[PDB]
């Protein structure tokens, strides 16, 4: 609400594009929302769709998180993702991303008041 849903919006959302056919999109995207500070991540999906549709979700199907479950949600259908793929070896400033595109549906848990997602658990 004042960092888990802002800690979802920052590694998972990109509702300015319907798409990303490009390996650029993910090394762009990685910098951008500095996911490479420190150290990059090996893999990371950024959803496509507004953040209201994404939102949304937390009020479809009712499913079991990866971990405790229900809190988690999936998406009805079917959401344009984007998947960063690490690639370039070595442990350090050295990331590059490859950008795999799907087409999936998303699961994801919410805190309420009213409903933020704050946690991407699996895509699909």
């Amino acid at each position: 609400k004042e960092t888990a849903a802002a800690k979802f919006e920052r590694q998972h959302m990109d509702s300015s594009t319907s798409a990303a056919s490009s390996s650029n999109y993910c090394n762009q995207m990685m910098k951008s929302r500095n996911l490479t500070k420190d150290r990059c991540k090996p893999v990371n999906t950024f959803v496509h769709e507004s953040l209201a549709d994404v939102q949304a979700v937390c009020s479809q199907k009712n499913v079991a998180c990866k971990n405790g479950q229900t809190n988690c949600y999936q998406s009805y259908s079917t959401m344009s993702i984007t998947d960063c793929r690490e690639t370039g070896s070595s442990k350090y400033p050295n990331c590059a991303y490859k950008t795999t595109q799907a087409n999936k549906h998303i699961i994801v848990a919410c805190e309420g008041n009213p409903y933020v997602p704050v946690h991407f658990d699996a895509s699909v």
